């Protein structure tokens, strides 16, 4: 639209192509997403330090336009810059604190993620983060293949949603969330899955496969099959080295195969993990 001046492809998304842009009205560099309308226009009145603004929705010549706050680099680029060293601890504790922050905030007004993944987490020279696509898989879709046909990926989905569950709660954010902590920690995907059941496959030689005694109702789940196989649950003292031991008791308690067990958002930033959280200024460079 014709009040940006466009200034760069930043990437092509789930939904559309993204283009640092520069608002020539206000002067302001802004992130534009090229792609429910009751939905997306509700997001614009959630606004928390860790939730990427929404400034504006275009809805011009019956096309739809986002605007948003401009973060310089995602989470994802930025460890694999950091993948010969890792992301020092305090970074990682910290950033940990602020996602909580910010799930604790969308989730009490009831708003879920549900396809969080390090590409939509932003970072900026401060020493923030934040969470980037809260509310629009509500609005349209999550996909298997993006706009591009580029496979959406499956390593951070919540094995209810895998086991066919279709009401998810924000336990699913969660989930999510576990997945990442680990995969900052160890330098490597937590379960790497290329299908959908080779996704839940990798969860159960892991997690052990779940039966009654854990998760309360798995096995009437749509996609629970009798036939499949019982692995057994892993030591997560194997599976997140070096973390520690209240890292590890919270990682498990994000783990949790039972949706309502697993821990809230609220509740992990009480965790003892989180005594000693500081903000540390990250090394990044634009
Ligand atoms: C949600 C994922 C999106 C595309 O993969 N990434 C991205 N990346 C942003 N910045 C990453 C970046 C900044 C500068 C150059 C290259 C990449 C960014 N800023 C605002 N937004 C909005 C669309 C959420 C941004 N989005």
């Amino acid at each position: 639209m014709e009040n940006f001046q466009k200034v760069e492809k930043i990437g092509e998304g789930t939904y559309g192509v993204v283009y640092k842009a520069r608002n020539k009205l206000t002067g302001e560099v802004v992130a534009l997403k090229k792609i429910a309308i009751r939905e997306i226009s509700l997001l614009k009145e959630l606004n928390h330090p860790n939730i990427v603004k929404l400034l504006d929705v275009i809805h011009t010549e019956n096309k739809l336009y986002l605007v948003f706050e401009f973060l310089h680099q995602d989470l994802k680029k930025f460890m694999d810059a950091s993948a010969l060293t890792g992301i020092p601890l305090p970074l990682i504790k910290s950033y940990l604190f602020q996602l909580l922050q910010g799930l604790a905030f969308c989730h009490s007004h009831r708003v879920l993620h549900r396809d969080l993944k390090p590409q939509n987490l932003l970072i900026n020279t401060e020493g923030a983060i934040k969470l980037a696509d809260f509310g629009l898989a509500r609005a349209f879709g999550v996909p298997v293949r993006t706009y591009t046909h580029e496979v959406v990926t499956l390593w951070y989905r919540a094995p209810e949603i895998l086991l066919g569950c279709k009401y998810y709660s924000t336990a699913v954010d969660i989930w999510s969330l576990g997945c990442i902590f680990a995969e900052m920690v160890t330098r490597r995907a937590l379960f790497p899955g290329d299908s959908e059941i080779d996704q839940l496959f990798r969860i159960f030689r892991t997690l052990g496969t779940p039966d009654e005694v854990v998760w309360p109702g798995v096995t009437s789940m749509p996609d629970y099959k009798p036939s499949f196989p019982k692995w057994a649950r892993q030591d997560f003292s194997k599976v997140v080295p070096p973390l520690d031991e209240d890292g590890r008791s919270l990682l498990s308690q994000m783990l949790h195969y039972d949706p309502n067990k697993r821990i809230s958002a609220k509740a992990a930033l009480a965790h003892p993990f989180f005594q000693d959280v500081t903000k540390p200024v990250p090394h990044l460079r634009l």
